[PDB]
């Protein structure tokens, strides 16, 4: 049980009488009043202690990544990796460490939709026996800006406009594209955010990245440069934009509910942890500077080396106390790992410590149960708001004769202390500059776009077309087009069509045809279809429902979550047409006999909005899902102009439909149904 | 200009050089580094004062009504109402008073959708020459509960489940309908929220209500019981649910954008302020108790008297600083 | 062990390596620098995490009573008091409940002197098995004002002037006496603070009072009005003002050290819990309104009835986490107790809950280890800054089908819930007024002054003289004199002498000769001299030290704490003359041979300030202490003009001095040494 250590702070209220927060049993359903229809009395301490705590429930949301959800689990190391790091949680084969992971968007506030288009956070804490180690990463391997001093500028430009606070959880507005085009470094992460990575199917279908180059350090101080990678065992998968928009309305909680259900049903998601390892003398060997967080390292140069695996198998018990309160920091480093002079990472170390002072209003947030390490805290820190401990050592200073030298100093040679990589040097003038090695902002955006499938490329161009068409300022749109043209003339021409602007002349300085592996989503079928969702459209009339149940029981044998839909909640019906939407499902199949709700009187009912069954099947088809009908229900496919000849369309007897849908779920999205520019 | 008094705190940065928060011109696009490809120095006060302010930008959202939007305007009294109240802002015909109004949903957090189904807030401040007078109202004339001590129970049951924080800005989950069926006082407001009042076309197309009976008091102490009413001059209008759902995703900001656009285009919305006035000895005479906020007073028993009109005609300059 | 429940939060750092606050062993004695003489790196996460915690150590001091000190202990009920109260901690003979008590002054900030003249706080938490019960009391039975809405006015006027923040921890300034004379209800507490109660010898030598009338309520709901009393088993004892002033400079920690020392040495202090009980129908029957907090109830009308005894026997382990962080509230009430319509009490209930949000910056302060009940917290409260628990019940609301009704409602007949006194009624118009029964501001101040000994009365007049003579505004002083004259014409005339003002005419509306017991300090000797301190003045030359060591040993057998003083820390010397002062001791004894340091060569030495042995003996005498000299050391007494047969002066052989000094410590202050008005007349 990854949550074992949290048991001592759990409060069970079963069978208990109500109390105040200072003890004593109470009733708290009536205010104390002066007479029968009288005024409430100041001396009602019960009322005021109850409402004061309510009045003060909220804490500030995170300044970025406010919308998110998390879970507990276990990391297991596959080896004794002491030859590359002194880090204790990687120090022995099959060694296990509890983790907590929080996934998030970036721009939107708490309560904004999961399926907004955005960069996604992927933040992991390892509760190691030598301290908490956080990998505070994203689902995209590069970041918008090269120097941390620019983060407020990026964030202000992307977050709502400060006069009217519009728009929520979106980059589709003037200020964001003004920044992206004025700060061309941002183009690489932008292209990723415009790809499938900006609208992932679920947290469980994301890869993760530390982004920055770090250092792994052995006991003797020898170091390797390292990039962290999480590789999802579920495979990467993405929505399409027109689907994500509706889903944002039909279920803002789509991703946190997906994670929760997967864990509750015993389908815990997993990621392998992998590293790229680079000798120090190769930091500038691959066409760019590994100190530069706007570039990633192509796997052709350094393959992913698997170190272990993480499985998230415990949901939290109280969201606020665990998920909302947890405080990640890239400065949560342990012996065997060190920083690099990445100017974005460098400033993150200050910001994450400082920002907890705002969110937790005090310096003792590491004493919160979800933040405590399992390894023991021994230092001379005292006092501060909410101090939860009582320290025994009176001589709270060092050095000291009176405390006999305890707590004692630890370094590289004694006490397994942290130490900075021994060979790191500083040289040159103190400067407010960036290295000229950071100056190429166009090659890797072009490399990324090159490495996607043709329809996948069309998704990127359509995201840009959608977003940039919201920019009211004409010159900003021209500036965007000028910058895009430096990545690919063809991308610029195709975007310019939507904006009504002239196709610019080629600017070939950075054009190239290179491709690299591992950045595409849609070029790979899924390794499993477990937990994927099938919507079975049925009806309460006739014998369709008994057939839907048979269909459901077979699909569930393959680990699918199956929802039988009908006009009302008859026996065997999981959901009404009123409550149902295609966005909830990975495949839609019409049970036999249910064609009667796709036209005629069966389609006109007070129990659901007009056309709802046809809209669900139309949506499912147009969003690229496997769709199907059993037997006579093929007429439902015809009613919307879909033919069985199509890829990802299945008709016929029950067993043929199950096999087709189950193979279609591995393809996941049928890109045949999306038009490409000039095709 | 309703925002006239706020011009003295307005800061114009056009044509200026960047400064720290304690003055002195700066550049703040590069961290100070120890060498060309070097670490950032702790002595870069410019970096840290800029990032400290960013790190500390957020404050707690309101415990309820966290999602909302507002604007400035003017209230004008239609008469000298001194015969029913000593209130200065109602003391002369054509007397003008600056207002600010914030509209809101109730359950959802800061970034939830405008077109969630919910009760809606309608809070008005009168900046009167005898102090600030707020009417903190809703777009529905009755409330769920009869005693303030039950507010945390109501709110906890409607807000997301505390184990996984699902569902956002919605009563369609077990705990909410557990509370509504266990605390039957809630059925009246529930029915209102289930009607078009729960999914209005815009803020400008809602009425507003004080809900509670208050008192109006004259100079010599004569009192009347009063219900406050805002009657929209734009007319009441609502969406249908299946459209509200898609709108929550296509444009979470639908209502705040609508308000902003109407004011900016010079189509300032208006509301009449109106009252029902009841004698003290009739507090229990209309088939219910007027101290009971789960009941409204049918207009057939006490018609509205119109006190004046409010027009919202200026958007804020900085949402955070004002709204 | 009263601290037992706190052992689960105690952190032992011995034998451990240094860590950060998120774990991982470190060194934290050098900043990370870019080169040998380089700038410090922002990536030094160890530096910043250490200094961030330091930079954020302080929390706001308490808005009043900021200066104080506390300890843990045990309360033992003397019987089953269910016939007067359903309160569980009073429910059975010999039932024991852990307590924490914090004593305090009122006006001074966190670092002000213990022996400032002030009212003193006396706040007790009972960690009962039915919730935390606090009696938030003072060492004086009456308060300055009658309505809580006036508390900011009182406190603003007594605290330092808001332009220059002068004076610290004192009422001797214009605004305080402007308030006292403009708000005459204040005069009664004023007289008490001008008496010995303003400058007590220690926290252990104070009585305590809840002040307000409260209610005790039985199971069936019958009630009695009650006044709470703490009666110190050590006896009441007080300093004199000229001594308390020097002590504020020579040891600002005198009271908190005294308490800490008493407990570390095994001399735990005790107080008995006593009540006065009044029938509900007699609330207005004793010449005043028992809802009036500016009045006390004479013991001649209702005698004290002892319910139990409290003993403080454990010091805190971390002062900040325990003493500083503890949050008292008169709203910390339990079943069997109820409030009254005392308009001062009513507003306190609001104030103490609200002020915790400022001092603790969040609503979860009852989760701090020192504030936690021992009886269990079960409700639908959630979230908030610093939430320390993880709640299991996801149906956090009532009423509810889904949580099966749990946590469940508790009331008078179900679940031993709190309940308001059943008979209480409200009647009449909503009003912003005070009952006319509250109107008499002078009779009880006169009763108090009448009940002190003659020299004790002179101490009160001399404190007023001292304080009022700091008032620069002439009319304020005349205002003070007119108000004093309504209490006693002789008091006003004796005060007016110091002020150079005219003796006012008698104004006899409130004059009377009544007296009451239990308000004096100096008319009763101490019941024990345990922990009292004897300074033995000795010297390093000759045989004095050997004799002084024998004197100390015999005196220690009687429970006294003895300090042998000499020029330097020779063998057997506890303290140097340079470090010593009469204020630290309750008796001063010159060891034989030490007359050498009272004149001639021995008196002028580089090792201590000129005249210091003589000054210690002079202060000890003039401040009323027992003073003595063994054998030839009688010349030290002669050298300061003290005669050997005076009261409280003992000379002779070792054994007679020990006996005389132990007897004189029971008297404690020898009041024959203080002149009373009229003594100097020719
Ligand atoms: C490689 C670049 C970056 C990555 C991968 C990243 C990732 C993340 C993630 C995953 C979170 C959410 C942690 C959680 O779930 O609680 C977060 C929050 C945050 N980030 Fe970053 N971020 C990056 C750049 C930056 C920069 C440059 C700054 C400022 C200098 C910054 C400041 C913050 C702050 C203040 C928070 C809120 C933390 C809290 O309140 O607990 N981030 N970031
Ligand atoms: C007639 C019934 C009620 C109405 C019409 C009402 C209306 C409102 C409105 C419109 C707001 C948002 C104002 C804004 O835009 O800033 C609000 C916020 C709030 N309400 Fe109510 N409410 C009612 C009942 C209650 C009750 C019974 C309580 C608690 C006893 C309560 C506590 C709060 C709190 C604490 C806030 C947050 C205000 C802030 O942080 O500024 N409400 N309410
Ligand atoms: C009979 C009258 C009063 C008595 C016996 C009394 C006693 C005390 C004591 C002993 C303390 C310090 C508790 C400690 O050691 O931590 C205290 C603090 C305090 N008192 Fe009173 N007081 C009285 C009147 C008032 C009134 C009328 C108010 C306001 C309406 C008030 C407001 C406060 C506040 C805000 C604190 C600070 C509490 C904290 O920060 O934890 N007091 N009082």
């Amino acid at each position: 049980d990854a949550r074992q250590r949290l048991k001592e702070v759990e409060v069970d209220d079963n069978g208990q009488f109500m109390t105040t927060d200072f003890g004593g049993n109470i009733e708290e359903q009536f205010s104390l009043k002066a007479g029968g229809r009288g005024s409430t009395l100041l001396e009602d301490f019960i009322f005021r202690q109850k409402l004061q705590h309510f009045d003060h429930e909220r804490i500030p949301e995170r300044v970025v990544h406010a919308r998110g959800a998390g879970a507990h689990g276990i990391f297991t190391s596959y080896g004794d990796w002491s030859n590359i790091t002194a880090a204790s949680f990687l120090g022995a084969k099959d060694k296990q460490t509890p983790v907590f992971v929080r996934f998030s968007t970036v721009a939107g506030s708490r309560g904004s939709a999961d399926t907004a288009r955005d960069v996604h956070g992927f933040a992991t804490r390892f509760y190691t026996d030598e301290g908490n180690f956080d990998i505070v990463g994203n689902n995209i391997p590069v970041f918008f800006i090269q120097d941390a001093i620019r983060f407020p500028d990026l964030i202000h430009s992307v977050k709502p406009s400060p006069d009217n606070e519009v728009p929520q959880a979106a980059t589709a507005h003037d200020s964001a594209w003004d920044f992206f085009s004025s700060q061309p470094s941002a183009l690489h992460t932008l292209f990723w955010a415009m790809s499938g990575n900006g609208i992932p199917r679920s947290y469980r279908h994301m890869d993760g990245f530390g982004i920055h180059t770090f250092r792994l350090v052995t006991e003797d101080g020898k170091s390797k440069l390292v990039k962290w990678h999480w590789k999802t065992k579920q495979g990467k998968a993405a929505l399409v934009w027109e689907e994500a928009q509706v889903l944002a309305g039909k279920n803002a909680d789509f991703h946190r509910q997906d994670l929760w259900d997967a864990i509750e049903s015993g389908n815990a998601p997993s990621w392998e942890l992998a590293v790229q390892l680079i000798d120090e003398d190769k930091a500038q060997a691959y066409g760019f500077d590994l100190l530069d967080p706007t570039k990633f390292l192509p796997e052709e140069f350094a393959p992913l080396q698997v170190l272990g695996e993480m499985t998230l198998n415990r949901n939290p018990m109280n969201y606020f106390a665990e998920t909302e309160q947890i405080s990640f920091q890239p400065g949560h480093i342990v012996r065997g790992v060190d920083f690099t002079e990445d100017p974005l990472l460098q400033g993150r170390l200050y910001s994450y410590l400082d920002t907890q002072l705002n969110r937790h209003r005090g310096p003792n947030f590491e004493q919160l149960p979800i933040n405590r390490p399992v390894s023991g805290v021994h230092n001379n820190h005292r006092d501060g708001q909410g101090q939860a401990w009582i320290h025994k050592n009176i001589h709270h200073y060092s050095p000291s004769y009176l405390n006999k030298g305890y707590p004692a100093q630890a370094n590289q040679t004694v006490g397994r202390g942290f130490f900075t990589t021994p060979g790191r040097t500083a040289s040159g003038v103190l400067n407010r500059e960036l290295s000229a090695t950071f100056d190429d902002h166009y090659t890797q955006p072009r490399l990324f776009f090159n490495s996607l499938t043709p329809v996948e490329q069309q998704f990127v161009i359509n995201a840009i077309r959608f977003e940039a068409s919201h920019v009211t300022n004409e010159q900003v749109k021209k500036n965007v087009l000028e910058q895009l043209n430096k990545i690919s003339n063809d991308v610029a021409k195709r975007v310019a069509v939507a904006l009504g602007l002239e196709a610019p002349q080629p600017d070939p300085t950075y054009y190239h045809n290179n491709v690299t592996r591992g950045v595409s989503i849609f070029n790979e079928s899924l390794p499993t279809i477990a937990t994927l969702r099938v919507g079975v459209l049925s009806t309460t009339k006739g014998g369709s429902l008994d057939k839907a149940k048979a269909l459901k029981e077979q699909l569930e044998k393959d680990g699918l979550k199956v929802t039988v839909i009908a006009e009302y909640l008859a026996s065997g019906v999981d959901q009404t047409y009123s409550a149902a939407d295609a966005t909830a499902f990975d495949a839609v199949v019409v049970a036999e006999g249910a064609e009667r709700v796709f036209s005629g009187k069966g389609a006109m009912s007070p129990l659901f909005p007009a056309g709802r069954p046809s809209q669900i099947l139309t949506d499912g088809y147009r969003w690229g899902k496997p769709v199907a009908a059993v037997g006579s229900a093929k007429k439902a496919l015809q009613s919307i102009g879909v033919e069985e000849k199509e890829a990802g369309v299945y008709a016929g007897a029950q067993d043929e439909v199950i096999k087709g849908v189950e193979e279609g779920l591995k393809v996941f999205k049928f890109l045949e149904r999306f038009a490409v520019d000039g095709d």
